[PDB]
RNA sequence: GCUCGCCGGAAGACCAAGGGUUCCUGUCCAACGUUAAUCGGGGCAGGGUGAGUCGACCCCUAAGGCGAGGCCGAAAGGCG
């Protein structure tokens, strides 16, 4: 579910907002670390036999902010080729209002493609 | 993995002495291994030795060691 909300500041400029669902983002926090919990070389443990308590209490949630950048542009496969609003390549990437286990709201800024004299 | 061979009062399993991480897991192959090595009792990194009742310490003494005073000896020191 996308729920695109688009407002225009003035003319050529444009702001696009992405609202990913509340329970859909942080349900794969487990699904993004079980492919790296079996790869981390913590001192006192074997190769990939680290219990869930130690890895989660150190950076088990501190790597989701790097996946939050991947989920910042994950919805653009359902926003650029399915909703057809064309930005100017790579716009700004500004994080916005995020709550505790809840919805994600932010906005970008660019200019639209001007017309051509064909 | 399947055959073949060898020891079986030992070439098996433990303990004391002595050694002091050689134990286990991941990784590396320059040097070390009488050859090559991906392997090792090798290099590097992390783990691993849980005791009222097993041993030490402890109580008691043998050979013997030391020995308050003491006797003896130029000094050191000897015997007790």
């Amino acid at each position: 579910h996308m729920q695109v909300s688009v407002e225009t500041t003035q003319g050529l400029g444009r702001r696009v907002t992405i609202t990913i669902a509340a329970d859909s983002i942080e349900t794969a926090v487990k699904s993004e670390l079980v492919n790296v919990a079996k790869k981390v070389r913590i001192d006192g443990f074997r190769k990939g036999k680290v219990p869930m308590n130690i890895v989660a209490q150190r950076y088990g949630a501190s790597v989701r902010q790097d996946v939050l950048g991947d989920l910042m542009s994950r919805n653009f496969i359902d926003a650029i080729i399915k909703e057809k609003i064309n930005p100017a390549g790579a716009p700004t990437y500004v994080p916005g209002e995020y709550k505790l286990g809840e919805d994600f709201t932010y906005s970008v800024e660019f200019e639209v493609y001007p017309e051509v004299e064909l």
